[PDB]
């Protein structure tokens, strides 16, 4: 189990030009924000770092945000893999609690897929070894008896060679129920929303990943129909839609039969009772036989 | 222009092979009045028309589309409008053959369609330039386009805009007409009542200029609101601003050249037809935004 | 517009930025120069203008232009002498030679748009012979074109009404022999109109310090004892051109290019075979 | 790693049987390189580059493929070509990448067929881009020997790509066989020895090559290397403004300037006092 370096909060404060808040696009250090924090850009020990300057930004406790950071920590000191972000140290000395990651030079799979800032869309073959790399890191964190609770494709990083990272182990847990229900509904297992804590939500989130990944679109557009991607598999299913009506234009190398096949696995992750849903061994072969 | 036999084209895009251009076949995309392909003829990239009532339209208003493209295509030349190199007229096909456009159409680089990269706010303030400058020379010139829209807006290797199709183009006091032919999404309200008038070329190009600022199609059934033209209401009525709508596919934006369009898109969009303003002022307003 | 503009100097110093040196791809006005004056970027009554600061030279432009209207040859709007300036119809696609060099970012000109500048020059030339006017200075800076890219003939302050002269004038590496010994005749324009197809077929300019050979003109001799191909010369930046038309366009040069100018074409007879070509 | 092992049959099925009629008249061709042809093609709807490798010795050229494929399955970079696949059955040798939709740096400089001037910030973002492949080959211990810009080929949206690692060096030595481009390499690489040193002095042509937009060596010009425009600008009988390509528009002069700097850092004559490749894109990042 990994020993961490200790970080001056100071130095961190140093090499992020006073956590400055601006985009990093603009000339800041911001590179984007989730419900437990703000991340920044930082340069240390001769490299570039992504710096999580801890904050509530949901509806936590300053208490439950220590209890994220400690199981952060813990999580990272013994989960260790080619599909999970990498921990260098953290801060816990000064103003605010921070934790220190390996830079991520292509961000999160979720700014990827809208083509956040101008950047170009993800072909069908790096979306392919994308889905691989985030079941294998899954694989690796239910093999080693942890839930992470919040897989999304904003906690879906991607690194200088678009390998698939997953991040944010805040919530993560190593059938049993809760009573703070927490995540991002729109990615939730009907199980998750009611406050039952089991690998098998996992597996749904990850479907409407697949289904992101698919489409290119978000998970949840309160200006769209359906509001809910999920929604479309009964659209599909009901067969007034195809996969095809829902195929992202944004690529020119898709193939029916590989789409069809990603669909298919999406579709059973998404299955409405736990029990029926494929465990994440079945969903890494399964995307395995597809290429 | 050279006539040329229909066996001819047949040839040069491997028999109007149906697979799209990014499978290695021949077929670039589909509109109201036939299927575009691409082809070589004497080692000229070419697109080549092969008109088809895909509309509502007799095969005699075909026929007349297509005389009409070949006699606007004869008189108007310029650079941001598409350049005719060619025809087939024996039997019973007609083709039409262009200069290649090696970036497609705005609307399927506003949607990065086969996975090409979003366009800089620098670069869709240039094409919407040309195009205004388009739609100038053709008013310029007495003539009344009726079909603007983004998938007509097409771009050349450098990105320079290019107005297309011309079947409906009418030689220009407001007249009407008994056949209402358009993209509902794009068309002035007394475009939809069968006026024709220059007048109406200026609101579907602000319908165009929303699509550039936004990013978002002229029209989505399974979107609040359907109609992208709705937008104009939404911010009147303050209940959004755009800022909000704005594409987020770009990083090069600036608030003010940003709004600067959007006001030359909100007056182009009145609903009376005497109160917007014409080409030249449409031309002048997007020159002072850069 | 249906007249000529008497322009006063403090007009086209305000609508020229102060006649602001600088290139207009910085943000200043200079388009351009060379021979016999500055052209700069005007803004005139909501229309953009080239404005020519630069005496024999001015009044035979003027008289020459205001005889010569042809829609292959440069348009002159107006004038000032009240430094004298010329004020004419703006070219928004400047010089064939700047096309050609891609200058300032713009995109090769297809082989098909390089046929038809070429036609289009012929045309400009026909109607000045046609009218008993020798240019004296045909090369492709003297080529503009507008937003059609229709080739329109410019500079016309060297323009004659076979003679010789002791005044040698042109740009040496376009003149044929004779015009370099003070012949005055329009033989000499078709020789300078054949450097101008080499230039168009090859993207090369006519001269260029640092190149072997330094002149472009020596091709047609290094082509005709076959130790080059016209192939080998071809501009590598197009994508459309053919051995078949490329060879035909050659083919004219070649036959302005004769050394002596009795066995050159008229201009009529370049006309038919550039129609002939495309 | 999982490269996919093609039958040499179903390539030709990919490339038309190899057409030689070139890619802009509708063939397969799309240009050759000291040790092979490179064809267009599709796997399914995928399209990709096909090199069918060819002549050096049969089994110096075959060293040549089995280097390539190794460093392609150590090496996974946004900055790097990726091998799909290879076809080594028979006597033929294929190598299978996915393709790149602006061809190679040296024809976009040159506007080969027709394509627009790169502008100064595309510019930009190509040497960043080169630079952070060449940072990670380094980085990864290897030299790669072969950089010029007919090697960093570019896709639809511009991203710079490192290819050709068939003489990729893993890591002063010295060697009697001496290989690369010599209008890019550096004097003690001409001299046989093998040093990441020397990929810096090569990169630093490509950034001359990408100021000027003239090609490293020119037979018919004067000076006929590019490198020498270095001491040109040094005893003051020419400056950058001089050599910056006029085929561009927006070039700003303290930005080009800057790149000029980390060109003439990258040419020192000195190896030793060249900057290394991180030092290179911290400069180029500075640069923006
Ligand atoms: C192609 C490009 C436009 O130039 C690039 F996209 C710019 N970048 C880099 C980047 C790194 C991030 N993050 C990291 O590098 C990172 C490393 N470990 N880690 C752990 C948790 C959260 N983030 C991280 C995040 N994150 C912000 C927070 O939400 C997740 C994405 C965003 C971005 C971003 O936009
Ligand atoms: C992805 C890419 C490589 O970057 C590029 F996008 C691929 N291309 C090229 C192209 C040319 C077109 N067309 C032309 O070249 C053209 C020329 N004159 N003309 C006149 C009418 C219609 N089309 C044309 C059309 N049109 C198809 C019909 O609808 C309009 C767009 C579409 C495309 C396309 O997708
Ligand atoms: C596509 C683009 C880059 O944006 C464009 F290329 C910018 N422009 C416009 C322009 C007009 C010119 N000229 C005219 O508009 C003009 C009109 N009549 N006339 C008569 C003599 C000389 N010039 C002119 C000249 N000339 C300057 C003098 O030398 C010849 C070219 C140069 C340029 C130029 O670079
Ligand atoms: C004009 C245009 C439409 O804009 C475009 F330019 C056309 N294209 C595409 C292209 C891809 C290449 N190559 C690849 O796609 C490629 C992918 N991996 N790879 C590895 C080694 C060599 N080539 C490749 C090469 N290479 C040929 C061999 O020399 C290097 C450049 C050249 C070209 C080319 O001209």
């Amino acid at each position: 189990d990994t020993r961490f370096h200790s970080f001056s909060f100071y130095e961190l404060k140093n090499v992020t030009n006073n956590f400055d808040e601006r985009p990093i696009s603009v000339g800041g250090n911001k590179m984007g924000e989730g419900g437990f924090g703000v991340v920044y850009k930082g340069y240390v020990n001769n490299t570039t770092v992504a710096v999580k300057k801890l904050a509530a930004m949901v509806d936590i406790t300053t208490e439950e945000l220590k209890q994220q950071f400690d199981q952060e920590i813990k999580v990272m000191a013994k989960c260790q893999h080619e599909n999970l972000v990498e921990l260098l140290g953290f801060s816990s000395d000064g103003d605010d609690l921070c934790l220190v990651y390996v830079y991520m030079p292509n961000g999160s799979l979720l700014d990827r897929l809208s083509c956040l800032d101008g950047t170009p869309p993800l072909s069908w073959h790096m979306r392919c070894k994308i889905a691989q790399g985030a079941a294998n890191g899954i694989n690796f964190l239910h093999e080693n008896h942890h839930i992470h609770r919040d897989i999304k494709s904003a906690n879906i990083l991607l690194d200088e060679a678009f390998t698939a990272k997953i991040s944010d182990f805040g919530l993560a847990r190593a059938t049993v129920m809760t009573s703070r229900i927490v995540g991002t509904t729109a990615y939730m297992a009907p199980e998750a929303l009611r406050g039952e804590i089991t690998p098998k939500s996992d597996i749904y989130s990850f479907g409407v990943v697949l289904l992101e990944i698919i489409t290119g679109l978000p998970a949840v557009d309160e200006h769209r129909e359906p509001q809910l991607l999920l929604d479309i598999k009964e659209e599909i299913e009901d067969e007034e839609k195809t996969i095809e009506d829902y195929i992202d234009k944004k690529m020119n190398d898709a193939d029916s039969t590989s789409v069809e096949a990603m669909y298919s696995v999406a579709s059973q992750c998404l299955h409405e009772k736990k029990n029926k849903r494929p465990d994440i061994k079945k969903v890494q072969q399964l995307l395995q036989e597809m290429t």
